[PDB]
C-alpha cells in the first residue's frame, strides 16, 4: 500500500473500543482518534474504524483498501459517510471513518415503529428518502456506481442526517467489465437491477432499482423485501412482472415512484436528479 500523505494517521493516536458490528467482510469498532480533525490536534474525536478479521482473505484485504481507494476519491457530501483517514502502515491496515451514533438506517427504523423510540412521522419518512436521493444525485455526479444501496448500509447520525455508506463494491463507472459472466456475482440479489444479471452491465439507472427498493424498506420501517420469496426464485417473477406490494400508509403518489424505478427498461427508470425534484415537492407540500 504506497503510504499516503493526506490520508495516513499516526497509529499511537488512536485507541480502539466498544465493537460496532462484525460481518463476513471484517469488522468495525469505535475509537478515539486525538487530532485526526486538524486543525485542532488538541481534541480526541469519536470515529469508527474498520479492519479485517483474524479469519481474514486476501479478497478481505483488497476489498477494504478498495472501499478506502473509493471514499478518497469521491468528495465531501452532507450524506455521504465521510473518510477521515487510515493506518497503513507498520500494523493491520485501519479505515477510520466519521462515526454514526445512531446506528444504520434498518435498525433507526425498526427501533422506532408505532409501538402495536420516538416514532417516525411520515414527513420524516420522506426526509429519509429525499436525503439519500440527494446522496445519489451526487455520487452519480461523481461517476460512481455504489451497486450495494441498502437500509442496512446507510447510517444515522445524531441529528438524524442519513448517510450512504458501505463503499465496499462501489467502483468508478468505467470499471466494470460489461458482458463477463463473473460480473455483478457479489451484489445482493433483492436488492439488485435486473440487467445487473441478465445483461452483465451496470450504471446509475441500476443504482435507481436498488433505490427503489430502498424506498420500500424505508415506508415499511425496515421491513424485508419480497417477503416469503426466497432468492433464488426471484428474476423468474420479476421477468414475469411481480413488484412488491404498496407499503400501508405510504401514498398513492411515492409508491408509484417506487414503481418508476422498478421498471424493466433501466431507461425508463428516473433519474436521481428526477426523483430529489419529486421528493423535494412532497416533502415541501407536506410541511404546508
Ligand atoms: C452502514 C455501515 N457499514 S460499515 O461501515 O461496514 C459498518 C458495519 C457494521 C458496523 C458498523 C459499520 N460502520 C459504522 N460507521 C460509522 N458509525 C457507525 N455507527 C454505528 C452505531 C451503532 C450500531 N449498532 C448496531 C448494534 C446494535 N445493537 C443493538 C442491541 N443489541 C442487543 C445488540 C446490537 C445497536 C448499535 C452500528 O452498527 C450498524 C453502527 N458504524
Amino acid at each position: 500500500l504506497p503510504e499516503d500523505p493526506k490520508w495516513e494517521f499516526p497509529r499511537d493516536k488512536l485507541t480502539l473500543g466498544k465493537p460496532l458490528g462484525e460481518g463476513c467482510f471484517g469488522q468495525v469498532v469505535m475509537a478515539e482518534a486525538v487530532g485526526i480533525d486538524k486543525d485542532k490536534p488538541k481534541e480526541a474525536v469519536t470515529v469508527a474504524v474498520k479492519m479485517l478479521k483474524d479469519d481474514a482473505t486476501e479478497k478481505d484485504l483488497s476489498d477494504l483498501v478498495s472501499e478506502m481507494e473509493m471514499m478518497k476519491m469521491i468528495g465531501k457530501h452532507k450524506n455521504i459517510i465521510n473518510l477521515l483517514g487510515a493506518c497503513t502502515q507498520d500494523g493491520p491496515l485501519y479505515v477510520i471513518v466519521e462515526y454514526a451514533s445512531k446506528g444504520n438506517l434498518r435498525e433507526y427504523l425498526r427501533a422506532r415503529r408505532p409501538p402495536g423510540e420516538e416514532q417516525m412521522t411520515f414527513k420524516d419518512l420522506v426526509s429519509c428518502t429525499y436525503q439519500l436521493a440527494r446522496g445519489m444525485e451526487y455520487l452519480a455526479s461523481q461517476k460512481c456506481i455504489h451497486r450495494d444501496l441498502a437500509a442496512r448500509n446507510v447510517l444515522v447520525t445524531e441529528n438524524n442526517v442519513m448517510k450512504i455508506a458501505d463503499f465496499g463494491l462501489a467502483r468508478d463507472i468505467n470499471n466494470i467489465d460489461y458482458y463477463k459472466k463473473t460480473t455483478n456475482g457479489r451484489l445482493p440479489v433483492k436488492w439488485m437491477a435486473p440487467e445487473a444479471l441478465f445483461d452483465r452491465v451496470y450504471t446509475h439507472q441500476s443504482d435507481v432499482w436498488s433505490f427503489g427498493v430502498l424506498m420500500w424498506e424505508i415506508f415499511t420501517l425496515g421491513g424485508s423485501p419480497y417477503p416469503g420469496i426466497p432468492v433464488e426464485e426471484l428474476f423468474k417473477l420479476l421477468k414475469e412482472g411481480h413488484r412488491m406490494d404498496k407499503p400501508a400508509n405510504c401514498t398513492n403518489e411515492l409508491y408509484m415512484m417506487m414503481r418508476d424505478c422498478w421498471h424493466a427498461v433501466p431507461s425508463q427508470r428516473p433519474t436521481f436528479k428526477q426523483l430529489v425534484e419529486d421528493l423535494d415537492r412532497i416533502l415541501t407540500l407536506t410541511t404546508n
